[PDB]
């Protein structure tokens, strides 16, 4: 039920260093504010198809997650910022916009219960007809992208790269990306009574497989959408 291989995500470890493109396109930022646990807050960054930072948020409340992640977006010259909203993020809307003062950065809430966006458009049977919401929507645009990746770097088969996504290792870091790679592993599917695409919620995973919330892995999800 797993829907990203821990094999593309090698592949796609450096895949622009070794198909030799470069980042291209804005930059977008997301945040994951987790939840009123214990489990880290999520940042992810990038530069077109081109991953620069993964970042976990340790021991912070809500607002401090939230000047933690916006500072990163700041740093990173982030073009766009989205956090998820679907929980207890729904209110950091002003915090997030006083952070941008002044900075030409936009920022999005996300929030993955939603229908789909574009939801009427043609997939490529509308889009609606086959995600039921933006969780799954980008968390399949992320598993499209690594997937032409590894097709690319190691079935040497051609793609835009505006349509793969490569991870930075050094800019991103090894531990960090480890991280990221074994909580990507780990989403999944769930079963679903109209036949569309749905994946298990961190409450989900947490009550059937007693892993903590992957964080990194939504933050990273989030920052497939660029408004
Ligand atoms: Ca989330």
């Amino acid at each position: 039920m797993a829907i990203i291989k821990r094999e593309w995500l090698e592949a796609a470890t450096d895949a622009h260093k070794k198909l030799g493109w470069k980042a291209k396109g804005a930059v977008v930022s997301a945040h994951d504010p987790s939840d009123t646990g214990p489990d880290a807050k999520g940042y992810a960054s990038r530069h077109g198809s081109v991953v620069k930072r993964i970042a976990e948020g340790l021991l912070m409340d809500i607002n401090e997650g939230a000047d933690w992640a916006t500072s990163l977006a700041i740093e990173d010259g982030a073009d766009h910022y989205l956090w998820d909203g679907d929980g207890v993020g729904a209110g950091l809307r002003r915090q997030t916009t006083e952070a941008f003062s002044g900075k030409k950065i936009t920022a999005t809430m996300f929030k993955g219960s939603e229908s789909p966006f574009d939801e009427d458009a043609p997939y490529q049977r509308t889009i609606g007809d086959v995600f039921r919401n933006k969780r799954a929507q980008f968390y399949y645009a992320l598993a499209d992208r690594l997937y032409l990746t590894y097709r690319a770097v190691v079935h040497g088969e051609y793609a835009d790269p505006d349509d793969m996504l490569s991870f930075d290792k050094e800019a991103i870091g090894e531990k960090m990306l480890e991280k990221l790679f074994a909580e990507l592993t780990q989403i999944q599917r769930k079963f679903n009574n109209n036949g569309k695409l749905e994946l298990m919620t961190a409450v989900e995973m947490k009550q059937k497989l007693g892993i903590p919330s992957p964080n990194l892995a939504d933050a990273l999800m989030m920052c497939m959408h660029c408004p």
